[PDB]
């Protein structure tokens, strides 16, 4: 019954969707071993958010299912009678899940410890990790957008979802010929606003753009919302993501109590310091639970900065040099054949990344037995299911096929890149597959990929929910 699965695929790979590209398609049984299909197996490709699942595994491997991060307010000295200090540092140690509502716990804090009136300027530390925000190959006309957001130790995360050095642009009409109003999120006061945008008539056609042209941290809203349109939001990513960070704790800070007479800029606190004295402070929820919103949603910050902490861990250095040679000998250590891997970041992002299909199902079968593997197989976004942090990527994938409920699989997506990586746990056995497809030039061939992996699990004896 292997041959008619092979014949199957084979035909699904006809596509002419798949036109001109190169596709990788390799199927193991973990179980026992065998290899059930192999197509261009050994062969380089851009793995896009495929990546990540490289990624993920060295950061439970090197930091642990139970490591969380960490972030500080510290001054020179306590505060006094006054209650008063001078200089004031937020210090970030790389938590990719830092929220608005944190600092303001944090600011409340430092209210609590006696602060009245910080006397001097308040810094935003984040060197931590170092101030390299963007990777090499990376496209500045992606800039502005929430997949390309610079990498810093100290970030303010948006959401649910925790999408960082973001904020969250609010554009509304107001009457026609009236300018539209834009809300620039948390970045008011912190980022420019060049609003070109006008409001159209009724009915009128949507021809709004929201930017951040390259080189600057203004916010250029251009083109036309119509007077019936619908609120228009967009994440757009801000210049400095610490220092934003820095301009959201001064207003936190404002707002419980404690008066900041100096300015917020970026510095880290001065070798000077004695023993600094830690006012406040946050930890984030553990690497287990940080992997859901991270791999359900295909999260690219989260990725660097993982990346970077695993640079400190085994290095002292929040770098993607140190970083990457550190994914590479932690994914070693677990078994993995790297030979075919080349790393230039965390994401996937960068397209002088290369995997091959057969690197990724080593990965799946070795990331299969580890101890941090049920951790690992609830981060991955399963097949057709509706709430986004169970679905994810592959929440509108799938439904109402054998593979609905049951294929948790790591989606990756650029130009010309898609990717569908993970296994298909049926009674019989716990299927291992890897499908990476490059240079199509058409739709990302999803049909393709939901097909086979479908198929995958009429195989391992699955049915259709109906
Ligand atoms: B991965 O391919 O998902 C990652 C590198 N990309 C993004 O987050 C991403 C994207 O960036 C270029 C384009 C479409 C989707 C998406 O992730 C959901
Ligand atoms: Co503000």
């Amino acid at each position: 019954r292997l041959t008619e699965l092979r014949e199957d695929i084979d035909a699904i790979l006809e596509d002419p969707a798949l036109e001109g590209a190169v596709s990788g398609v390799v199927v193991v049984d973990t179980a026992t071993g065998e290899e059930l299909y192999s197509r261009d197996g050994g062969e380089q490709l851009l793995p896009a958010s495929n990546m990540k699942l490289f990624t993920a595994a060295a950061a439970l491997e090197v930091l642990g299912a139970d490591h969380s991060f960490g972030t500080e307010v510290a001054a020179e000295s306590a505060p006094g009678r006054r209650g008063e200090v001078q200089d004031l540092y937020l210090v970030g140690r790389g938590d990719p899940t830092l929220s608005a509502e944190d600092l303001d716990a944090m600011a409340a804090e430092v209210a609590a410890s006696g602060v009245r009136t910080v006397r001097g300027d308040l810094y935003a530390d984040d060197t931590w990790f170092d101030s390299e925000r963007l990777v090499d190959d990376w496209w500045p006309e992606d800039e502005p957008y929430a997949y390309s957001a610079q990498i810093s130790a100290l970030t303010v995360a948006h959401g649910e979802r925790f999408d960082t050095g973001v904020t969250e642009v609010s554009v509304t009409p107001a009457a026609e010929g009236e300018p539209a109003d834009v809300d620039l999120g948390a970045a008011e006061g912190y980022a420019e606003l060049d609003n070109r945008a006008v409001t159209g008539a009724a009915g009128s056609a949507n021809t709004l753009v929201i930017d951040r042209p390259v080189g600057t941290n203004t916010i250029a809203v251009t083109g036309s919302l119509p007077a019936d349109a619908a609120p228009v939001t967009a994440l757009r990513t801000v210049d400095e993501p610490a220092a934003l960070a820095g301009h959201l704790f001064e207003e936190a800070l404002e707002s419980n109590g404690v008066t900041v007479k100096g300015d917020v800029g970026l510095g880290g606190v001065p070798a000077d310091w004695q023993d600094a004295e830690v006012l406040a402070d946050h930890t984030s929820a553990e690497l287990s639970e940080i992997l859901v919103p991270f791999m359900k949603f295909s999260n690219n910050g989260h990725a660097e900065m993982l990346v970077k902490s695993i640079g400190q861990e085994t290095a002292g250095a929040g770098t993607w040099d140190a970083g990457l040679v550190g994914v590479e000998e932690a994914l070693s250590g677990l078994g993995v054949d790297t030979a075919g891997l080349v790393l230039n970041d965390g994401s996937g992002l960068s397209r002088g990344n290369l995997v091959t299909a057969d690197t990724v199902v080593d990965l799946l079968g070795q990331a299969g037995s580890a101890p941090w593997a049920q951790t690992w197989s609830a981060s991955l976004p399963v097949a057709g299911e509706s709430d986004p942090f169970v679905g994810g990527t592959l929440a509108n994938r799938m439904r109402g096929t054998a593979a609905e409920g049951v294929v948790e699989a790591k989606t990756g997506t650029m130009s010309g890149v898609s990717a569908l990586s993970g296994y298909v746990p049926g009674p019989e056995g716990e299927l291992a597959f890897s499908i990476v497809n490059n240079g199509h030039s058409g739709p990302a061939p999803l049909a393709v990929q939901d097909a086979i992996a479908v198929r995958l699990a009429e195989y391992a004896g699955h049915q259709a929910p109906e």
